[PDB]
Parts: C-alpha cells; sequence; structure tokens
DNA sequence: GCCCTGGCG
DNA sequence: CGCCAGGGC
C-alpha cells in the first residue's frame, strides 16, 4: 500500500542529480476538472526562461518544443509532452503565457481527482547547453507523501509556485 | 485529445 | 500572474 519510503526514496535520487524542480498543487484547470479543453498544465514564465531556451522569444508566433514525460509515481505510459510558449501579445492578439500540453488522457496530470494534488515535476538538466528533454513527474498519491515533501520545503499552497535547482529544493532532505 | 484562443480576479 | 474555460478540428 505504500506509506512514504518510495516516494522518499525517489526524492533522495532527485535531490543528488542533475535536476530542476517545479511544485505545485494542481489547479482544476491543470487537471481538466473545471471542463476545459486546455489538455496540459500552466507553468511560470521562470521554467522555460532555464529549461527551454529555444522557445523563450516572440519571434516567432507560439514556439513549442517536445520531451519525454515519464510518470514515477504511478504505472503510466510514458508520452512525447510539448511545451509551448502561448505568446500572441506579441502578435496583436492577447495570450502570454507558457504550458505543457500532450500528457495523454491517463495520466495523473490529466485526472480531475488529482486536483489539490501535490505534485512534482522535475525536470532533467541537459548538461550539454539546450533543452531539458526529459521531465519525471510525481503526483502525491496520499497526504502522508505530501507530508515529506512539506515537512522538508513548507507548505504548497495553490498559487504559489516553487521552483528551483533540485540541489536547493530538496536540500534539507 | 489537442490546437489556439479570450476572459476573470 | 495563475487560473477558468471552449469553439473548432
Amino acid at each position: 500500500h505504500h506509506g512514504s519510503s518510495v516516494f522518499h526514496n525517489w526524492l533522495l535520487e532527485i535531490a543528488c542529480e542533475n535536476y530542476f524542480v517545479y511544485i505545485k498543487r494542481l489547479s482544476a484547470n491543470d487537471t481538466g476538472a473545471t471542463g476545459g479543453h486546455q489538455v496540459g498544465l500552466y507553468i511560470p514564465s521562470g521554467i522555460v526562461e532555464k529549461l527551454f531556451p529555444s522557445i523563450n522569444h516572440t519571434r516567432e508566433l507560439n514556439p513549442s518544443v517536445f520531451l519525454t514525460a515519464h510518470v514515477s509515481s504511478h504505472d503510466c505510459p510514458d508520452s512525447e509532452a510539448r511545451a509551448i510558449y502561448y505568446n500572441s501579445r506579441h502578435f496583436g492578439k492577447t495570450r502570454n503565457e507558457k504550458r505543457i500540453t500532450r500528457w495523454g488522457r491517463g495520466s495523473p496530470l490529466q485526472d480531475p481527482e488529482n486536483t489539490g494534488a501535490l505534485t512534482l515535476l522535475a525536470f532533467k538538466l541537459d548538461e550539454q547547453g539546450g533543452d531539458c528533454k526529459e521531465v519525471n513527474i510525481w503526483v502525491c498519491a496520499s497526504t502522508d507523501e505530501e507530508d515529506v515533501i512539506e515537512t522538508a520545503i513548507g507548505e504548497v499552497i495553490p498559487g504559489a509556485l516553487i521552483s528551483g535547482p533540485a540541489g536547493q529544493i530538496l536540500g534539507g532532505l
């Protein structure tokens, strides 16, 4: 059934490998619980600036790049997720935000019941200078797992996004 | 399922 | 800034 041992072990591995971490409570929109067709995750600007430089600009409309999404907390097929800069405010329209879509209908990131779930996305840094090519996801499945992270980094509050290099965010394990 | 879009506080 | 959607494909 798991308490939090497997979570903890995965955390230690992320903590000491070359990852940049994004931690949030999934919103109802992220998971699809709203009824909207976003089929993707809202991400803050700083994630793209550090992880996907090639898409970080306004000299082309809606640039995007692909990456492998692998879910570590759930048995779930991998997918080619798509990191996107919706930037139409520069092209005469209204959008100016970043997104990752294409998790798959069966992902915990597309399950309406994980709304409010404490999630951690571990982006694998490109040590050779380009775009992140891979993200490992963990959606906490219980309050037990939530306590491990929240004990370590403080409470995670909807809207209040946490991101940073693994060695810093998870240094307190 | 996913594209790209606009609106709300 | 994050989140709430949805027409059209």
